């Protein structure tokens, strides 16, 4: 399947009546991954400007938390892991491959304008694979 470029704003700076909507600067986001096809999230808090890789180290923090990691050892986990998941627009063919802060993607601005919870898809990047012909 072809797989569309990041779905982005042309800047960074938020326009001040959905910059003043913003919480210190952040944002909730919920995750949602595919476990039987059971379901489960995690709903997070994270700076508005986060990037794509950067929402799933929060999700590999929580998911390690049980753990009782280091920073250091948080930091090592991260670097392996966090390139094996992409995230997805729950209901749609959009992904966030690219570094944006999160809000400049055009489905998370909408979201901070209209007050509501982006819901978004962790998936295997492996998913977006193609056969060579
Ligand atoms: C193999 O999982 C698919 C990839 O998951 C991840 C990869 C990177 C970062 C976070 C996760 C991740 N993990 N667990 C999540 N909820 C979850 C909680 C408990 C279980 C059962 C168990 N653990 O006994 C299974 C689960 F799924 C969630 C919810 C949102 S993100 C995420
Ligand atoms: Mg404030
Ligand atoms: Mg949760
Ligand atoms: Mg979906």
């Amino acid at each position: 399947m072809y797989v569309y470029p990041p779905n982005v704003e042309s800047s960074p700076e938020l326009p001040k009546h959905i910059y003043n909507k913003l919480d210190k600067g952040q944002i909730i986001v919920v995750i949602w991954v595919i476990v039987n096809n059971d379901k489960q999230k995690y709903t997070l808090k994270i700076n508005h400007d986060c990037v794509p890789e950067q929402v799933i180290a929060e999700a590999i923090r929580k998911k390690t938390r049980s753990m009782l990691l280091s920073s250091e050892q948080l930091k090592l986990c991260v670097l392996e892991y966090q390139g094996k998941y992409i995230l997805k627009v729950c209901g749609c063919d959009e992904y966030f491959l690219e570094k944006y802060p999160l809000s400049q993607y055009k489905y998370i601005r909408s979201c901070i304008m209209l007050g509501r919870m982006p819901n978004l898809m962790l998936m295997a990047k492996e998913s977006l694979y193609s056969q060579l012909p």
